[PDB]
Parts: C-alpha cells; sequence; structure tokens
C-alpha cells in the first residue's frame, strides 16, 4: 500500500544511519533496494519486521537489489531468465494478491555510451516479462530507469549523454504506450522534480538533478494511484528514495 524504491549505492558507515531512520519513522509496506552494498545487510530490517528478499550480483564489481516486505508474498521471481542481466542482480518481483511488483535496477549506458546496446536489451527483456506476468496480474514496476524520459525530467535529450540518448528516452515512451502510466508525473502533470544529482560539487544543493528513478502502474491499477513523491530531503545517496501509495 505504501511502496518505496531507493538506489542505495551511496549507504554506507555512519550514513547508514539515513537509511535506517527512514525505515523506521515511517510504516512502509514494502521498501526496495537498488545498488545494495556491505552497510546494507538483512539482519538490520529482520529486526524490525521485514522479509528480506535479496539478489545480489555475483559479477565483479556490481551490486545487486533488495525488496522488504511485510506482504508475505504469493510467489518470488529473481530474475529475468537472462543470463547477462541476472548475474548483475538487476530484478526482484513479488507476486502480492493484486498485482506483481517489480524491483528493477536498469543499466546505466555508460559516459562513452559503452553500455547502451546492453541498456536497450534490457528495456525490451523487462518490457516482455511485464507482459508476461500481466496477463495474470497487473503489475508495478519501480526502480532506477537511468532514463530521465521529458524534458521536465531534467535535460533536453542528448546522442552522448546516458538516461538522455532518444534510444533510451523512446522506449520509455513505448513503454507507457503499451498500457503503463508513470505514477509521479500521473498525479504531478507538471511538476519539475528530480530524483538523482551528482555527488560532486553542489549539484543537490542546487538542485542540478534528473528524475531517473520511476513507479509505474499497469493501466488496470490507475484508479488505486493515491500519492506518489520524490523524497529529496532523505540524504545519504545520490538517488533520493521514491513512494507510491495506493489505495
Amino acid at each position: 500500500m505504501k511502496i518505496v524504491s531507493w538506489n542505495v549505492n551511496g549507504i554506507r558507515a555512519a550514513l547508514k544511519k539515513n537509511l535506517i531512520d527512514f525505515i523506521e519513522n515511517n510504516m512502509f509496506e514494502v521498501i526496495m533496494f537498488q545498488e545494495t552494498k556491505g552497510d546494507i545487510v538483512p539482519l538490520d530490517f529482520i529486526m524490525m519486521g521485514y522479509e528480506v528478499i535479496s539478489f545480489p550480483a555475483k559479477r565483479k564489481g556490481y551490486s545487486g537489489v533488495m525488496t522488504l516486505t511485510k506482504i508475505k508474498p504469493i510467489n518470488v521471481i529473481k530474475g529475468l531468465q537472462i543470463k547477462e542481466f541476472d548475474d548483475e542482480g538487476r530484478t526482484v518481483t513479488l507476486e502480492l494478491k493484486d498485482f506483481y511488483v517489480i524491483n528493477a535496477a536498469f543499466p546505466r549506458a555508460g559516459d562513452n555510451l559503452e553500455r547502451l546496446d546492453f541498456k536497450l536489451k534490457f528495456n525490451n527483456e523487462i518490457e516482455n516479462f511485464v507482459l508476461k506476468l500481466r496477463r495474470a496480474k497487473p503489475v508495478i514496476l519501480c526502480g532506477d530507469f537511468n532514463i530521465a524520459h521529458q524534458n521536465i525530467d531534467g535535460a533536453f535529450s542528448d546522442p552522448t549523454i546516458p538516461g538522455l540518448t532518444p534510444q533510451e528516452r523512446s522506449w520509455f515512451s513505448h513503454f507507457l504506450s503499451l498500457g503503463f502510466i508513470d505514477t509521479f508525473r500521473y498525479l504531478h502533470p507538471n511538476v519539475r522534480k528530480y530524483s538523482w544529482w551528482s555527488y560532486m560539487g553542489k549539484a543537490r544543493e542546487k538542485n542540478l538533478g534528473l528524475r531517473l528513478d520511476y513507479c509505474i502502474v499497469s493501466e488496470e491499477l490507475k484508479d488505486r494511484i493515491k500519492m506518489a513523491d520524490i523524497l529529496i530531503d532523505i540524504q545519504g545517496s545520490d538517488h533520493a528514495p521514491i513512494i507510491l501509495e495506493l489505495t
């Protein structure tokens, strides 16, 4: 009912207090982490009453995803059944009663776009994965998309900048056209708000950022959308957590 997604690649050492306080100050039913590292350990959350679903990255230099839930899942699906993506620990899915909830860490295309084809293949595989699940139940897809969909999401398209490429932006538009709703943009059609800022310099203080994190729902869940936001005051990573509340 309250669903949170956060790329926590920066949470470490004393910054761990940011995350623990964030979880304990709230009553989130489902919490989805991307890029989980050392200071994020399942024991922290089991003590709070969460079931912890982990999908570590086997590959060197990569961090998988982790989902916390107070709602006992009917089924858990780790990965997409595609080895080059699952070896990087990029998707975790819970089957709940009313819907599937996918925790996705989309690949970054690279600052030389050296992983762009890899990203576009991921887009198609998660698209097909979502469409298979949707035959049975509606789908909620949250996570770090590493895409700034439209100009209002932070920048003009630029064929040289990862997350702003025409191919990445075009896929996002295509995906929505299949019958999916960007929940923050649905509730706030014209609000410019970001979920990522560079670690370096004054970027976050100056709000020089991009919206890269989304919760997207099947169109069947439209009338369940009650609240959606980016919690930009929550510190500790270069991403801020996002939230989706359902009726």
